[PDB]
C-alpha cells in the first residue's frame, strides 16, 4: 500500500524534508550532479542503466548527465510540494514510477538512493535525522514499484 | 540548432515568461489539468496518445490525469529556471525531448500545445504578447524534435 507508506510522513518528517530541501533544492545543478556521481561511485552495478548518458565519470561537464541531474531534482521538487495533500503525492509518485517500472527497475534498486542522499545531505551539514526523513519519502516510491 | 532557437529568448521575452509563470505556475494542479483538458477539447485526435491515463473526460477526478498534469508543469518549471543559461536550457530540453521522440511526437504536433497555453494565459489576463513569448519557448523544444 502506497497510502500506508505516505501516512508515515508525519508533521516532523515533513518539516525536516522542507528544511533540508530549502538548502539542497537551491542548487539543483550542483547537488543533482553530486547525487548521481555518488550513486555511480558507491553502486557501480547501476551504471549500466544510464548507458545513453555516455561517460558519467566526467560529471558536470557531461551535458547529458547534467541535463538528467537537473531534471531529477525537479521530481524531488514535485514530491516536496505535494506533501500537504497525500492524495496528490500518491498520484505523482505513481505517475513517476511508470517510466522506471517500464525500465524494469525494482524497489530494491531504489533503496540504493538512500546512501547518496544521506552523503549529499551530510556534505551540507544535515545529519541522520534528515537522512531518515528522506528514507521515508523514498519508501513511498518503493511501495509503488 | 536548439542553441540558435534559444537566442529568440531575448531579455523582454524571458521577462514575459517569468512574469506569467509566477501566476500560471502557482497553481500547477489546477492549471495543469486545464491545459490538458483544453488540448483534448480542441485536438480530439490527440486523445489516443494518452490511453494510459484512461478516461480523460473525468478531469480532476482522474488520478492518473492529475498526476500527469502536475508533473507536466514541473518540466515547464525546469525550463523557466534555466532561461539565463542556454547551456543548461539546451541540455534539459534535449533530455526532455528523448521520451517524446520515442513516442513519435513530431515538431508540428508539439506545436498543438500553443493553443491550450494561449487560452490558459488569457483566462488569467495575460494577452497575445505573453502567448507569443511562450510560443518561442515551445519553438526551442520543437528544434529538438
Ligand atoms: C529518488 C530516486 C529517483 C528519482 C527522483 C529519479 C528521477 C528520474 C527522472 C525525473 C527521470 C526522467 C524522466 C523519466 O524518463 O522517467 C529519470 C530517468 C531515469 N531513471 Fe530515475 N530516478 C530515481 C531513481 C532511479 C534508479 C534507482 C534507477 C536505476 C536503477 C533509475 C534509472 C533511470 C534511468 C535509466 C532513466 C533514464 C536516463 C536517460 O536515459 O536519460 N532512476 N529518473
Ligand atoms: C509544452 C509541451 C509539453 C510538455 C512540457 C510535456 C511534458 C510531459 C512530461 C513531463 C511527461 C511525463 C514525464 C516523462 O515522460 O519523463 C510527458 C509525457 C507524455 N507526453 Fe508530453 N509534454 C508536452 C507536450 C506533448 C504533446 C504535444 C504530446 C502529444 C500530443 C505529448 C505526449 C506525451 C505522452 C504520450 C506522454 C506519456 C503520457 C503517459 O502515459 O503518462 N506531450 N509530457
Amino acid at each position: 500500500s502506497v497510502y500506508d507508506a505516505a501516512a508515515q510522513l508525519t508533521a516532523d518528517v515533513k518539516k525536516d524534508l522542507r528544511d533540508s530541501w530549502k538548502v539542497i533544492g537551491s542548487d539543483k545543478k550542483g547537488n543533482g550532479v553530486a547525487l548521481m556521481t555518488t550513486l555511480f561511485a558507491d553502486n557501480q552495478e547501476t551504471i549500466g542503466y544510464f548507458k545513453r548518458l555516455g561517460n558519467v565519470s566526467q560529471g558536470m561537464a557531461n551535458d547529458k548527465l547534467r541535463g538528467h541531474s537537473i531534471t531529477l531534482m525537479y521530481a524531488l521538487q514535485n514530491f516536496i510540494d505535494q506533501l500537504d495533500n497525500p492524495d496528490d503525492l500518491v498520484c505523482v509518485v505513481e505517475k513517476f514510477a511508470v517510466n522506471h517500472i517500464t525500465r524494469k527497475i525494482s524497489a530494491a534498486e531504489f533503496g540504493k538512493f538512500n546512501g547518496p542522499i544521506k552523503k549529499v545531505l551530510a556534505s551540507k551539514n544535515f545529519g541522520d535525522k534528515y537522512a531518515n526523513a528522506w528514507a521515508k519519502l523514498v519508501a513511498v516510491v518503493q511501495a509503488a514499484l
